[PDB]
């Protein structure tokens, strides 16, 4: 079956360290003025009882990497950089990618491999993701912190130490375990620490819809980014599916390039389809947009594949550069998600990547906006509400003109999967009310080979085919 060795998703197994064997050396604790305070004194006295000395460095928000960097040549030999940016942190206005946790940590390790410490960095966040379905994720924001780290890991892993999560305001777990963490040969460097043990990220190979559930698209499907290259596939995967009405959205909108054969087409299949201009980004267009739709015709579903690729490395991203790259992918869903959550619908897919997936070098200003789409599910569904984040591999009928990336990425272990195909794997993962699936075609032999070119990892452990 092609359309089951695509389907993947995310699980927390048990697991440990392996002997801390203690410290050795100074260790650096990065936080803001008056924050944190009490997670600081228990990182403290849990990495100096492994026989380490502990001193604290506080950062101004959004100083900039130049800054850090000349008070990192004077802070002498370090072991190693413990921060503390993410915890106790405001969830206030402004973008949700705006957040200041996520501009300093990448100017703390821009800082580091500037400075020459040497030293790996270990960033903790707060309830920002979920061991479970019980757990609700705090602030989608702070997973974008995950999704450029494990970027980062790929293209600097002596800088990168790993990303550990606690229970939000909770410090018995990090007091606990930070010592073997911090110190362990596991080569664990996405955990997650509860009250009842410590879990790793893994990838496992998903099952098989197995009931009756079967998702039916009714009234009126809007799409963003409708007349894109996947939008437009996804228009059709909806027309063939019976679905009666199409709302296909984007900034160019009945100006969009191909959007009159797209409707031709979609009309040809049984399906009104509607076109307009619209910028998912503005909050009043989308408010009009949806109070457009009409009565006999109520919005049932929203498919936002509304984004833009940016494309860069580590040393020339900021917290600011990603925050303005990304706001179709992240307001749009915000956007979405607010003026939709009184309606009665039946499903919210948003579209993520591999690129939060797993990551990969050269997408660290990609990956945030994915990873936040991933928070914004789970959110939903511990709130009662339909959602899925499916983080998407290749596509070979959309705009994938290629020229250097596509080759690199076929020998990479990644195959463009398609349309059909793809579109079908969607299907079963609604159908079994999958919060976060990932469906991509990956080749593990040519894939763990160019993962782990230069940086161990445990995040297919589970996988059969990556264990052979
Ligand atoms: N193709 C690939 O290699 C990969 C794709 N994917 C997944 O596929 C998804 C779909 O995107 P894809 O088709 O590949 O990309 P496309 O860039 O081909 O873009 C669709 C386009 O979407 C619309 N859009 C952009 N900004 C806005 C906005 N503010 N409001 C409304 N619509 C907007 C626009 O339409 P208009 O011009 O009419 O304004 C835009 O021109 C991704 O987001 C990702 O989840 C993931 C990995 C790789």
């Amino acid at each position: 079956d092609e359309v089951s060795a695509l389907r993947y998703r995310i699980e927390w197994r048990p697991t440990g360290a392996g002997e801390p064997a203690r410290l050795d050396g100074t260790w650096l604790v990065a936080k803001y003025a008056g924050t944190a305070d009490e997670t600081s004194t228990a990182a403290r006295e849990a990495l100096e009882s492994a026989g380490a000395r502990v001193r604290e460095l506080v950062v101004d928000a959004r100083c900039g990497r130049d800054e850090l960097a000349e008070r990192l040549r004077s802070v002498g030999e370090v072991a190693g950089v413990l921060s503390l940016l993410a915890v106790d942190e405001a969830e206030p206005e402004e973008a949700p990618l705006a957040l200041a946790s996520l501009a300093d940590t990448l100017s703390l390790v821009q800082a580091m491999v500037s400075a020459e410490l040497g030293c790996p960095l270990w960033t903790v966040t707060e309830s920002a993701v979920a061991t479970g379905p019980f757990e609700r994720v705090r602030n989608a924001a702070h997973g974008a912190l995950w999704g450029v780290g494990r970027v980062i890991a790929l293209e600097n892993p002596a800088v990168w130490g790993g990303l550990v999560d606690v229970p939000a305001g909770s410090v018995a777990e990090l007091a606990r375990h930070l010592a073997a963490v911090v110190s362990g040969g596991a080569g664990e460097d996405q955990l997650a620490l509860r009250a009842d043990g410590v879990y790793g990220r893994r990838w496992v190979r998903a099952a098989a819809p197995a009931t009756d559930d079967e998702w039916k698209p009714t009234g009126t499907v809007l799409v963003t980014g409708g007349t894109g290259g996947v939008g437009g596939q996804i228009a059709r995967w909806l027309a063939r599916r019976g679905a009666p009405h199409l709302l296909l959205v984007s900034r160019s909108g009945p100006d969009a390039d191909g959007a009159g054969e797209l409707v031709a087409e979609l009309e040809a299949l049984g399906a009104r389809t509607t076109v307009a201009a619209c910028d998912v980004t503005d909050r009043e267009s989308v408010r009009e947009l949806l109070g457009g739709i009409g009565d006999d015709v109520p919005l049932s579903a929203v498919f936002h594949a509304a984004a833009t690729l940016d494309d860069g490395t580590v040393d020339t991203l900021t917290g600011e550069r990603i925050e303005r790259a990304s706001r179709a992918k992240v307001l749009g869903a915000r956007n979405l998600h607010e003026l939709t959550r009184e309606l009665d619908l039946t499903a919210f897919v948003l579209f993520s990547s591999f690129a939060s997936a797993f990551g990969a070098p050269g997408l660290g200003g990609y990956a945030p906006g994915n990873a936040y789409l991933d928070g914004l599910a789970q959110q939903r569904r511990s709130d009662g509400l339909p959602a899925t984040a499916v983080a998407w591999g290749t596509w070979a009928g959309s705009g994938m003109a290629e020229g250097p990336v596509a080759d690199r990425f076929r020998r990479h272990g990644v195959i463009e999967m398609p349309p059909e195909t793809a579109c079908r794997a969607l299907q079963n993962a609604l159908d079994r009310a999958e919060v976060c699936p990932i469906v991509i075609d990956v080749r593990w032999d040519r894939f763990l080979l160019a993962y782990t070119a230069q940086r161990p990892t445990r995040l297919f452990d589970e996988i059969d085919d990556a264990r052979r």
